[PDB]
């Protein structure tokens, strides 16, 4: 996992947060770096921030317990920035990580 | 097929290929730089791949349609970038040639 991710302005932008350790994932909150945007709870699955509808997906089942990583779909240039994810972890583990996301814009044609 | 791929530098890039009514079917579909082949989607025998591009050509998880002759090309890089062609054999003696651009995209020196 690379801690910055680049993506092309209205591709997909995955965002990797996979957590290794020795405790199992309760809830993996999802944040720009103050309000929300998504969760993935263990009990109870996806959550998204209603300013994110439809934006935002897991990776493909048959998936991980321990995988946070979300997919913010169809990236535009308000995206980009900082993003944290909050992982409350057993017993009483905290992981925070950070990765900071970039949207390029193409140049004009040649052609 | 779309005419302009954009891709960041080190990704995969999707090359698209769909075929265009009825009873034709879809034989072999080709790729190739313009002078440079890469790539031939082969109705009895499959995918085969240009040395030069070991490992880099996939195609799309199927089910796919018989008629996409769409490739992925793996991890991005400048000298990618320029044109591509893709042709269509197809039942009985129908032929579509799409063309398109790759653009690969560098991102600028950080800020943060």
């Amino acid at each position: 996992t690379s801690d910055v991710v680049t993506v092309v302005l209205g591709q997909d932008a995955k965002l990797p947060c996979f957590y290794r350790g020795d405790e199992q994932v309760g809830q993996v909150a999802w944040a720009r770096v103050a309000q929300e945007l998504a969760l993935l709870h263990s009990k109870y699955g996806l959550h998204v921030s209603p300013a994110y509808e439809g934006r935002v997906e897991q990776p493909p089942p048959p998936r991980n317990p321990l995988d946070g990583s979300v997919l913010l779909r169809n990236a535009v240039q308000a995206d980009e920035g900082e993003y944290e994810c909050r992982v409350s972890t057993f017993p009483a583990g905290s992981f925070q990580a950070r990765l900071r996301l970039r949207v390029l814009v193409p140049p004009l044609p040649s052609l």
